[PDB]
């Protein structure tokens, strides 16, 4: 496990910030930066639609060709005020679709995936009577880095009860972009105030795939003051890559 405090540490100044990066396949840490703050659990937020990916896919309520119908109404960003489909749900972080999803699956069979995945604190209570749609945004539902690692490890390991098209098709979903060594970046991010605070979480997690097919999964996640401007993914994400550059995995 090589602390990588030293490059981390900066590019999380300002912040309460973690990054672990694992071997998928094996559990091996390979990169931690603070694990005081990789066991904190706090809200998901929109890395929560990795699990609820995974449980749509699996519970076969959509497919890659499925197209989530806008309901023309202004939804909060303008990217999210359109038509999606399962892979610009997760590129867009679209919520609205999430919520179509979790009403669809509903709360017994979300509580069963959550289960089945180990997924934090299982608290999908949210709240009021909200949890099917609120619970994952700063709300009841909680994971620290340390589990979602093991989460995602789960899935790209095939490790989840599960179907394997699930599975590869939320992944697929979650293809960013090559890293600056061509290795393949998956991920998501997510973000969001914390509760009767300013602070902002943020996350970005996901995995890298390397030339040879190497598999690691890793997570980027702050927690900090940085304002009215939920900017907390996009400095969880620009680490991770910054991070992931580094190490030249
Ligand atoms: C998920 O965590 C939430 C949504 N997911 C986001 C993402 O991109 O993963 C975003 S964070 C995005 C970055 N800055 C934007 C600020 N909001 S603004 N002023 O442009 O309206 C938001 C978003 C919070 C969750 C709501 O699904």
């Amino acid at each position: 496990s090589t602390d990588i405090s030293t490059v981390a540490s900066p590019l999380f100044e300002g912040t309460e910030g973690c990054f672990l990066l694992y071997d998928a396949s094996t559990n091996a840490e390979i990169a931690q930066f603070n694990k005081a703050k990789c066991a904190t659990q706090m809200a998901p937020d929109s890395t929560f639609k990795i699990a609820l990916s995974l449980m749509a896919f699996d519970a076969e309520i959509i497919d890659q060709k499925t197209i989530f119908k806008w309901d023309k109404t202004p939804k909060g960003m303008e990217i999210w005020n359109s038509n999606h489909t399962p892979k610009t749900w997760m590129q867009f972080s679209v919520v609205w679709v999430s919520q179509e999803i979790t009403q669809k699956i509903g709360l017994n069979k979300i509580k069963n995936y959550l289960k089945d995945f180990d997924y934090g604190n299982q608290d999908f209570s949210g709240d009021r009577n909200n949890g099917l749609t609120e619970a994952w945004l700063e709300s009841s539902l909680k994971i620290s880095p340390e589990e979602q690692i093991q989460f995602l490890r789960k899935i790209i390991n095939h490790n989840l009860p599960v179907k394997n098209s699930a599975i590869e098709n939320t992944i697929e979903n979650m293809y960013l972009q090559d890293l600056d060594n061509s290795t393949k970046l998956y991920g998501k991010t997510g973000a969001g105030f914390t509760a009767n605070r300013t602070l902002q979480n943020g996350w970005f997690e996901g995995f890298i795939i390397s030339k040879s097919g190497h598999k690691y999964v890793f997570v980027s996640a702050l927690t900090g003051n940085l304002g009215s401007n939920l900017t907390s993914s996009i400095k969880a994400k620009k680490n991770a890559i910054t991070i992931l550059n580094t190490l030249n995995l």
